[PDB]
């Protein structure tokens, strides 16, 4: 039983930014022209009882006046702005990357909405895996709008799962940006454990999950943040074999209760960022099905998140593998997609190729392999886990 969210409301308002236009829409359509959609339960987007059962929700992370800050963004974008209301969203960083717009606060609600529904559908078992393409915004702070994240689905679908109750929450960040967000809000808790891949260079954003020594999280959280940036140009099979063993060793030694995946999708060889070189292929192999195969291999209840992706196409030819290759781990039934694209109402958007397959012809990693292990047995010691570090060793 694997869950997908989604509805026709929620469908429009993850469609009704600026920046991710209808991207979602065509992650959806392409789901469905593949025949998949009879495959996964529909998990709804969760609805309140009253405005103060939504603040309840949002502000077990955000603040309440960052919050009343993006509702009176959203408000203002409705009918320009004071000096002071340029002030204040200022303040909260509502601005630059992370603009106003109509439907501002609807749109970044809705991930909300979507995320811990996904994360209540775990909880009382309907589902074993869940996955939100609607979700995945990890740059969004408490008080701090960043990389067009306003609000953040992660850390409130997480804190759902880690609340449930020792639940332990492995949290697996996939995405070409560090999950600077997800690992601030969880930094002091060791039930928690945050994983991000990502790139890393001089001025590239957001700027952390590299070298400061690195920083692993603190106080009863001490290395529970790991981070494992890479060099641009990186490949499925490199990528595949810098993170394998890293989760492998992650899952034997914290044996977490949930996993949540972000998926963002920029990673991809023809993402417009042009850093890595991943791609969707099933047979080289996709260090994204490699990765999602992996971690459902542990049989954990699972959520899986969307995220970045500027290619909207691209994202939903992975997306469309990521949710075949879920169905199959969970179900264990076979899902053949045909390596060309079925119609459908985006078919168009998909050429001059019109194939399921991106457009794309294709010491230390050691180190940092070192550095983590040390950080795992340290992460154990300190939250009294029993391991066996020649099983761990091994796997690198
Ligand atoms: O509940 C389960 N088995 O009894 C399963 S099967 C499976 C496959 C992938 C991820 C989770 C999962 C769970 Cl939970
Ligand atoms: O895909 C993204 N993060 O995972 C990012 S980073 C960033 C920085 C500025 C503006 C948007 C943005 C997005 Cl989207
Ligand atoms: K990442
Ligand atoms: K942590
Ligand atoms: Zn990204």
């Amino acid at each position: 039983s694997v869950g997908i969210v989604y509805g026709d409301q929620y469908r429009q308002l993850c469609c009704s930014s600026p920046k991710f236009g209808d991207r979602y829409a065509l992650v959806m359509d392409l789901i469905n022209a593949y025949k998949l959609i009879p495959e996964l339960s529909r998990v709804p987007p969760l609805q309140w009882d009253s405005p103060s059962r939504m603040y309840e929700a949002v502000t077990a992370f955000h603040s309440t006046e960052y919050v009343d800050a993006l509702k009176k963004l959203q408000m203002l974008h409705c009918e320009e702005l004071t000096a002071d209301d340029e002030l204040l969203m200022d303040s909260f960083s509502l601005n630059y990357d992370c603009p106003g717009f109509p439907s501002v606060f609807d749109y970044s609600l809705a991930a909300v909405q979507g995320s811990l529904a996904a994360a209540s559908a775990l909880i009382c078992r309907h589902c074993e895996v869940v996955i939100n393409w609607g979700g995945g915004w990890h740059h969004a702070k408490r008080s701090e709008a960043s990389g067009f994240c306003y609000l953040n689905d992660i850390v409130l679908a997480i804190h759902r799962l880690v609340s449930s109750t020792q639940t332990r929450v492995l949290y697996v960040d996939l995405d070409l940006h560090h999950g600077d967000g997800v690992e601030e809000a969880f930094w002091y808790s060791p039930r928690v454990v945050t994983f991000s891949v990502h790139h890393a260079s001089p001025g590239f954003f957001p700027g952390t999950g590299t070298w400061n020594i690195f920083l692993n999280g603190a106080g009863r959280g001490r290395f529970s943040a790991f981070n494992l940036p890479l060099e641009e140009g990186i490949n499925d099979l490199d990528w595949s074999n810098a993170i394998g063993p890293i989760l492998d060793s992650l899952n034997i030694v914290i044996q977490p209760s949930y996993v949540v995946v972000q998926c963002g999708a920029d990673c991809l060889a023809t993402d417009p960022h042009r850093i890595f070189r991943l791609t969707n292929f099933y047979p080289s192999l996709s260090g994204y099905l490699y990765a999602i195969k992996k971690i459902l291999s542990w049989k954990v209840p699972t959520l899986i998140l969307g995220g970045g992706g500027y290619n909207f196409p691209d994202t939903a030819r992975l997306w469309t593998r990521v949710t075949a290759l879920t169905i199959e781990e969970v179900k264990g039934k076979k899902m053949t997609i045909s390596p060309e694209i079925p119609e459908h109402s985006y078919f168009s958007r998909y050429g001059p190729d019109f194939e399921l397959d991106i457009d794309y012809f294709p010491d230390s990693i050691q180190k940092h392999h070192r550095r983590i292990l040390e950080q795992l047995r340290n992460y154990a010691d300190l939250n009294k886990l029993i391991y066996d570090y020649d099983q761990v060793y091994q796997l690198y």
